[PDB]
């Protein structure tokens, strides 16, 4: 049994809700909470930069030092941080920014990431201000993530879509 309260059961081990992700993360305090991050953790718009405003940057001040020891990461990649006042940890992940022109079919690696942590708290990867379809986001979500997974959806529009539309 676990915290996570109101979500709607897609599979196994993927549920969906509509929510505001640092609104569960602060309600929850997740073990893992998943940014959709930029390979230079520059957290400035989307999920990165709404989970950054909530940590005061903290997160912000951790991923210059992360960068700066370590440079970026690989698109498809991730790396495990603070999860600061919201979570025990964030893990990062890199999805393809489509408005960048990178490989879609580095969804399904990147997803791979979350196959590490048991449980985790995540926006579909890739969707928003990353420019892909975040119907295809959730298939490749269901068909890759074995772990439990707690998706956020942001817009009640595209949540209801993304149910609706769900084979
Ligand atoms: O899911 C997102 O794309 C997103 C974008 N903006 C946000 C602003 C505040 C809190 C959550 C957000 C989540």
């Amino acid at each position: 049994v676990n915290s996570f309260s109101g979500y709607l059961k897609l599979t196994d081990n993927v549920y969906i809700k509509n929510a505001d992700i640092v609104e569960e993360a602060k309600k929850v305090k997740p073990t893992v909470v998943v940014n959709a991050a930029n390979v230079y953790l520059k957290h400035g718009g989307g999920v990165a930069g709404a989970l950054n405003k909530a940590t005061n940057n903290a997160m912000q001040v951790e991923s210059d030092d992360y960068i700066a020891t370590n440079g970026p990461l690989k698109v498809g990649g991730s790396c495990v941080l603070s999860g600061h006042n919201l979570a025990k940890h964030c893990l990062h992940v890199v999805g393809p920014n489509v408005n960048k022109g990178e490989d879609i079919q580095l969804l399904k690696s990147a997803y791979e990431n979350f196959n590490q942590h048991e449980v985790l708290l995540a926006p579909l990867l890739s969707a928003g201000i990353f420019g892909a379809d975040p119907i295809h986001s959730l298939r490749v979500c269901v068909d890759t993530v074995r772990t439990n997974v707690y998706l956020a959806v942001f817009d009640k529009n595209l949540y209801d879509k993304l149910v609706s539309s769900f084979l």
